[PDB]
């Protein structure tokens, strides 16, 4: 439910430049507040969480390349925010299931 398959599609994008204006507007984001999105492929951010079978929070030894889509002044309208920053990703059957936050956890 609250899992990798759902962490996947919310947070694993493949390009830097994530177009949250169409992307967020869809019913798996429904325009929130912002959502953080994680410029690597799932293998290599899954594999932060290798080893990890119990829900345990862990942050990231390096920064990953992040791009975030966080509204501006009018609803529904993002700004995107290409950073780079280390991650604490809620870790559970050796799969990211829940994200915390960036740089510390």
């Amino acid at each position: 439910m609250q899992d990798w398959l759902t962490f996947q599609k919310k947070h694993i994008t493949n390009t830097r430049d994530v177009d949250c204006d169409n992307i967020l507007s869809t019913n798996l984001f429904h325009c929130k507040d912002k959502n953080t999105f994680i410029y690597s492929r799932p293998e290599p951010v899954k594999a932060i969480c290798k080893g990890i079978i119990a829900s345990k929070n862990v942050l990231t030894t390096s920064e990953f390349y992040l791009s975030d889509c966080n509204v501006t002044s009018r609803p529904c309208k993002y700004k995107l925010k290409k950073s780079t920053n280390k991650f604490c990703v809620t870790c559970e059957n050796q799969a990211p299931v829940h994200f915390v936050g960036v740089g510390s956890c």
